[PDB]
C-alpha cells in the first residue's frame, strides 16, 4: 500500500483502476494531465476514472 | 494507516470496493459480499468480481 512512485505511505491515497495500483493522488494526477496515461502501463487514463480512497 | 474498514488492521491481501472506495482485506469483503449481495458502507449491490484487487 506504498505510492508506486514515491514508495511512501501517500498523504492522499488514489488507486487506478488500469493499473490496480495506488498512487499518490497529486502524483498520479500530474501524469494523467501530462500524458493521459497510466504510468505504470501507458494504458489511457482519465482523472475522472482515478479512485479516490477514503481514509480510515 | 491504510486499515481495513471491517478488521482495523493493515490488510495482508488489500482490495478496493468501487463503491465505498474503501480498503477491506480481501477474505472479509468477498465474504461480506457473498452473504449480503452488498457494499457494506453504502449498502448498494456489488458483486465479487467488482472488487479491485490491488497489486503489490
Amino acid at each position: 500500500m506504498l505510492c508506486a512512485i514515491s514508495g511512501k505511505v501517500p498523504r492522499r491515497p488514489v488507486l487506478s483502476p488500469k493499473s490496480r495500483t495506488i498512487f499518490e493522488k497529486s502524483l498520479l494526477e500530474q501524469y494523467v494531465k501530462d500524458t493521459g496515461n497510466d504510468p505504470i502501463t501507458n494504458e489511457p487514463l482519465s482523472i475522472e476514472e482515478i479512485v479516490e480512497i477514503v481514509p480510515s
